[PDB]
């Protein structure tokens, strides 16, 4: 991947409309009128921050897949520097699951399609030997809120997302393609719980101890068995025993053909608790 590959958009053509993410993220506009999301590099930054920014642009730009957020161009010759991505109007998946919970909206088939979309994106990353390292609902994005939505993969010690990591990751600092399989399991759980925090009432240390000694989340409310089985297969203790993403995709697709899965009602939350 050469800088030659990055499409430089002259700064005059770029307009920031509103902020999106608390570098920073904005919705913007490119005139030749194109709708984009913009990632900025802070003007005050390291020499290594500059390398990272370039590197992210280089890596995102070489990916060509329907379920990975596309880099549409860059603006690196003006300050502050921009990486331009396709605007995903539906927002992040976690917010979406939370805002669209049924009240007295979403069916199983809708959740399964998001799951398939992300599994399909993860398979492509595995095929190109890229380790994401933070597959999670907060990092997935939707093209729109409606029935035709497509989910895509993005990316925005007591810092590590322990609740999404396999034991060898947080104990041993080992990352491989089977890392993202574990994280995908936890994502599945986030999807089928309709956006709850994993390990509901546990702290990071409690999760570490719980998971290192064989503990696993219970299925989300009304979660069908075959979907839970995919989760528990993603959470096999040893990396070798976890399925790759071709197998996961196949299993999600078979779930999607099972009437007993797709006819299952989602739980409805009673406001007064
Ligand atoms: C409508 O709201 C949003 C739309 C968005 N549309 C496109 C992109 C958004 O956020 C980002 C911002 C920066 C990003 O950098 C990356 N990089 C990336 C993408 C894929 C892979 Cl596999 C690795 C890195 N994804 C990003 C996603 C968006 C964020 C939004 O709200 C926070």
């Amino acid at each position: 991947s050469s800088i030659s590959d990055l499409k430089e958009v002259p700064r005059k053509n770029i307009t920031l409309i509103r902020g999106l993410g608390h570098g920073e993220v904005y919705e913007g506009q490119v005139s030749g009128p194109l709708q984009v999301a913009v990632k900025t590099l802070p003007e005050v930054c390291s020499e290594q921050d500059e390398l990272d920014f370039l590197m992210e642009a280089l890596i995102i730009s070489k990916f060509n897949h329907q379920n990975i957020v596309r880099c549409i161009g860059v603006s690196l010759q003006s300050l502050p520097r921009f990486i331009l991505l396709e605007l995903m109007a539906g927002g992040d998946l976690k917010s979406f699951l939370r805002e669209t919970r049924p009240r007295p909206s979403l069916a199983m088939l809708d959740l399964l399609h998001v799951a398939r979309d992300i599994a399909c994106g993860c398979q492509y990353l595995e095929e190109n030997h890229f380790i994401h390292r933070d597959i999670a609902a907060r990092n997935c994005l939707l093209t729109c809120p409606g029935p035709g939505r497509v989910a895509k993969i993005g990316d925005f010690c007591a810092m590590l997302p322990v609740k999404w990591m396999p034991p060898e990751a947080f104990m041993e600092g080992i990352f491989t393609s089977k890392t993202d399989t574990w994280s995908f399991g936890v994502l599945l759980w986030e999807i089928f719980s309709l956006g709850y925090m994993p390990y509901p009432s546990k702290s990071n240390q409690e999760v570490l101890e719980f998971v290192t000694s064989g503990g696993r989340m219970d299925p989300p409310k009304n979660c069908p068995g075959p979907v839970y089985r995919i989760m528990t297969q993603c959470w096999q203790h040893q990396p070798e025993d976890r399925p790759n993403f071709a197998i996961i995709l196949e299993r999600i697709e078979y779930c999607t053909q099972d009437p007993d899965v797709i006819n299952t009602a989602l739980p409805i939350e009673y406001g007064p608790l």
